[PDB]
């Protein structure tokens, strides 16, 4: 049927969204790292204005990057209910 | 019946994901403009870390770029999809 077509195209969709949220996860958390190790290399250095820019920064991205983890587990997590329930009105 | 429940459930979470991109692009694209002010700024190991900062500030934006590259293929992919299913309950 054309089921069969919908249930591999979002399949297909799905592993990619799985994929590229593993790439970007890596890109953002190596990011948030050396985000991190240059607020404390700023403070051995201390006009320092700069360092509570710099930690306010982390802080909004560390959030941000926690928070995502979460709303990608609930979202994951739905997407595979949903695909598990296509598989069977395709069997 | 079945399909229709579906196609509910999968509209929902296509809909959470733009509006969580949304969101995301906006927090992160705020998060860039904050890294390039204090780039701009500090320019006015003090130069090492000048360095540190714009090499960031262009991985986030190289990231940036690419990302709004691959959602919206991923959203395309998905309006095509639900597009496809809703034809396919009403039919
Ligand atoms: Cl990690
Ligand atoms: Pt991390």
């Amino acid at each position: 049927g054309t089921l069969n077509q919908l249930f591999h195209n979002l399949n297909e969709i799905v592993e990619d969204l799985n994929k590229n949220w593993h790439r970007e996860r890596r890109t953002l958390h190596d990011f948030a790292d050396e985000l991190h190790q240059l607020v404390k290399h700023v403070h051995h250095f201390m006009l320092q204005d700069i360092v509570n820019q710099l930690d306010k920064l982390f802080r909004d991205l560390d959030n941000h990057l926690q928070r995502k983890d979460d709303t990608v587990h609930h979202r994951h997590h739905q997407l595979n209910k949903l695909l598990a329930q296509l598989d069977n009105l395709v069997h």
